[PDB]
């Protein structure tokens, strides 16, 4: 099978689920195996925060210091002293993997015990946020802090993105700005034909965790939604994009 292939040309291991929701049909491959979500979680987190507030609200400025500043803060560095509006906060979150942004998005909402309140509030027994950036980024495999699976993360980014948690207006936010990327060229886009839209986010973290979730369109009908997730057994184990590409093709084919 292609994604055993994978498994042992990247040493490394696979977590894959993807839906087509035109047709209920799913691809699976330890689909509901844990993995620390790593960034991932920073779409769901917008999307929390997206129900919580109306986008005219979005418009709130936050002032930060440097306290709050951790790493990859590429966009929060640069407006210490401006601040920033929560909408700018959620831009650079999906579409930078600004850390900082993420970690101010979340203490807006109540911090990670809050946001796995409204997680399983919305039908999520799986996903499990505990901890701030940098420390979520550190899970020892067979602990559960922050860890979902990909089953559970497209169930997730579906519901907010594609169904009923949110209304059309903010839907179209979610979407415009995971559309809009910068941080997934060689991994879930690198594995669907040019012309077909994709909006993502991606996550890295420590045993080599390489994520990509995903929604991807057809030219035309219903979209697939998608979670590659990737680990491997050394705490230090560098990630291979390709791997998350390469099973992107693999999923594609298989709904195809
Ligand atoms: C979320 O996944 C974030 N990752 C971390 O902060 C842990 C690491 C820092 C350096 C290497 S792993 C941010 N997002 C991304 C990404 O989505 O690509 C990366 C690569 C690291 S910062």
């Amino acid at each position: 099978d292609d994604f055993a292939k994978l498994e042992e040309q990247f040493d490394a291991k696979l977590g894959i689920f993807a839906l087509d929701t035109g047709t209920n049909r799913t691809v699976a491959y330890r689909p509901d195996e844990r993995f620390a979500f790593a960034s991932t979680i920073k779409a769901l987190t917008v999307g929390v925060l997206l129900q919580q507030k109306s986008i005219e609200d979005l418009n709130q400025r936050i002032t930060y210091t440097r306290d709050d500043l951790v790493n990859y803060n590429p966009i929060t560095e640069k407006h210490v002293d401006t601040g920033m509006t929560l909408k700018e906060l959620a831009d650079a979150s999906l579409r930078y993997s600004d850390n900082a942004a993420q970690n101010l998005i979340l203490k807006q909402i109540g911090g990670p015990e809050s946001l796995k309140k409204e997680l399983r509030k919305i039908g999520d027994e799986v996903t499990n946020p505990e901890r701030f950036h940098p420390e979520l980024n550190e899970v020892n495999p067979g602990e559960t802090q922050d860890t979902s699976t990909a089953r559970a993360l497209v169930t997730s980014l579906r519901a907010f993105a594609l169904e009923d948690k949110l209304p059309s207006e903010k839907r179209e936010l979610l979407i415009d700005w995971m559309k809009r990327n910068t941080t997934g060229d060689a991994l879930i886009r690198a594995g669907v034909p040019d012309g077909w839209e994709v909006a993502d986010k991606t996550g890295a973290a420590s045993y080599g965790t390489r994520n990509d979730i995903a929604i991807i369109w057809p030219p035309k009908g219903d979209p697939v939604v998608l979670a590659v997730l990737s680990s491997r057994d050394k705490k230090d184990a560098k990630y291979d994009d390709k791997l998350i590409a390469e099973a992107t093709k693999v999923v594609m084919k298989a709904l195809n």
